[PDB]
């Protein structure tokens, strides 16, 4: 399934490859820019802008990535490879949303074009200096959706279906909605990054075993966090948001009771 | 989950560290003050103030810490100087704070801990020898204020309740934003805060007693009866579990081959 | 420029010499009082009182002085008695004043410093043995109440701020009738009186230690940031310098051969 992380905002991935490779800041201060500007707005229980919902995943997908690289770092060429192709996508994804929140969306969309033609003209027949952009931290991944990380661990660990058929439910119902250039929901824009976070995670896992069992390690630490992040958004896109949140309460306290004093069927989601 | 016992009243457990460890009276002198001033208020079926709702679970927790200390005192002197060093020192802070808020009002005590906070902080050459003091102005059913009695809830069998770790993780998953919030929001929310900290005292002791696990057989039931009740009064309402306990009462009392084979189910 | 820390708040420096040296509680016992009562308001990003702005810088002045005293303990016990006599005692007054002015109000402390005057002036055969004590009504971001953070000002490089003598001469030439006045007139002036006086204590300690040129690259840089930010907040306004700080952020983060070679100068 094709999915584009910038296409709902107005740019494409092709427009973000227009600028050169070594233009975007190295990803140490792009996190430190968001930590210094609106750390209190990313950690808020609101999703007040669609750049904020996409930024809370791209930060956590970088955190979900480096723990995999350090684990195969202990068992180096495996951290040196992330900055080649795996972290260059995150450097673009963090720069585009920080600049969207600071300087507006339509200003930076015309900046990507104006810097691109500036670096491509000959030196003597261009403006002498580049047209600069200036106008002159723990994150719960679904705190803004009401639930908490503890509430999704209230359910048993071997309850959520596998990633192989969770994406198949996304690829059978929400394909035209996820590939559309509109947001249409805060659940959709959190689900577009949730597939690419698993997609960029899978290309690293089938690289470190290919060149140098990492499939066991990714499917018990990082596979469990993707299995519930996909399941929470698919179920909110199907049965509504304020039916799944009462379902974790209902299915939570159902399994805590003794079996002779609970109704015998689990309260499964249906309409 | 880490809850503060005084947070909903306007003081912190670090703010009561202004007072020294031996400023508080003995536990008998604090119980006799409540028995002389507020005996009839802690029996009556009305939670007339949120200090009364928390003073009952501070007394009944001491009623379980002393039956535990008496039981290990013969089935091995070394337990009573440990209970009255940190297990009973927290109860003395809890008993002193709620009685002094009941007589002198809450707002006077919140300025008294600060007025003591400048007396003990000044050096002895420049502080008055008159320490600051306040002069301005028994059985307890743990949920008779909520409607049900303890013998009304004894009809439920011992295996009806979930385990104590399953009930701590139920309140922590459902409402930890309300149990750590600095307001009351319910009398069940007041009583559930000290019901969890009472289990902390029973487990900090029983771990140290091991350095044998009958505490879950008799003392773990009364926490599980209280943890299930106050959770179900917030998940379903007060009257929905109050009319459930009557309807379980006629089911458990009839002999077999005259009852439905499935127990009644609390929902909606 | 002879600036005064208490003259804005009503008292003077010599009026606080009514109290003796060994009356103030220790710097350990004063910071435990501040964090117990005012931690949700001292770390808050608001301007809640001018006592809070003076207290936010008084803790970080001691937090920078104790780093220097710990640093000189290695690269040479003989400095702890110095930093408790001259500094210490000078910062125990500023911590005692703003904690007691926050708690008991500002006008009660000014009638208390007079009332300890009459108790200390009388001969000992006629004064009461009790002191007339008053009882009736953690990390801090020094920029957070103004809008900026510490890490927002880490983007500016170390060769960007002028030297301390060039930045103190800018103060006494531009703002001297407003700094020496007994009015606040801004939250920036109150935060600027403490940054100048904290540099007076750092250069006093650094002189006696040399009786050490790292002060202006580990601790003087923090003074060079604080003196630059508050002078620019008064000269160009507060919103303009906070808007310029995000425009230096997108400049200093872009690599060379992609940024304009001229830095985005502060204007207006």
């Amino acid at each position: 399934m094709d999915i584009d992380p910038y296409k709902e905002f107005g740019a494409t991935v092709e427009l973000l490859s227009f600028l050169p490779s070594d233009f975007f800041p190295s990803v140490r201060d792009l996190l430190d820019t968001a930590s210094a500007l609106y750390r209190e707005a990313l950690e808020s229980p609101e999703h007040c802008s669609p750049h904020h919902t996409a930024l809370r995943q791209a930060i956590l997908c970088w955190g979900e990535l480096m723990t995999l690289a350090t684990w195969v770092g202990n068992n180096d060429l495996v951290v040196n490879y992330v900055n080649t192709n795996m972290g260059l996508k995150i450097r673009q994804l963090l720069w585009f949303h920080i600049s969207c929140l600071t300087f507006g969306r339509e200003t930076v969309l015309e900046y990507l074009v104006s810097f691109g033609v500036w670096i491509r003209t000959p030196p003597a027949y261009r403006p002498p200096n580049a047209p600069i952009l200036s106008t002159l931290m723990d994150i719960d991944p679904y705190k803004e959706f009401g639930a908490t990380v503890e509430l999704l661990s209230f359910l048993p660990s071997d309850f959520f279906p596998s990633v192989r058929d969770l994406l198949d439910t996304a690829s059978a119902l929400y394909r035209e909605a996820l590939e559309s250039p509109e947001h249409c929901s805060p659940h959709h824009t959190a689900l577009r990054q949730a597939i690419l976070c698993w997609g960029e995670l899978m290309t690293l896992a089938t690289w470190v075993g290919n060149n140098l069992l990492v499939v066991n390690y990714v499917n018990t630490n990082m596979g469990l966090k993707i299995r519930q992040l996909l399941w929470f958004h698919i179920s909110c896109l199907t049965f509504g948001r304020e039916t799944v949140l009462e379902y974790l309460v209902s299915f939570g306290v159902w399994i805590r009771t003794p079996p002779a004093y609970r109704p015998p069927n689990a309260p499964i989601l249906s309409t």
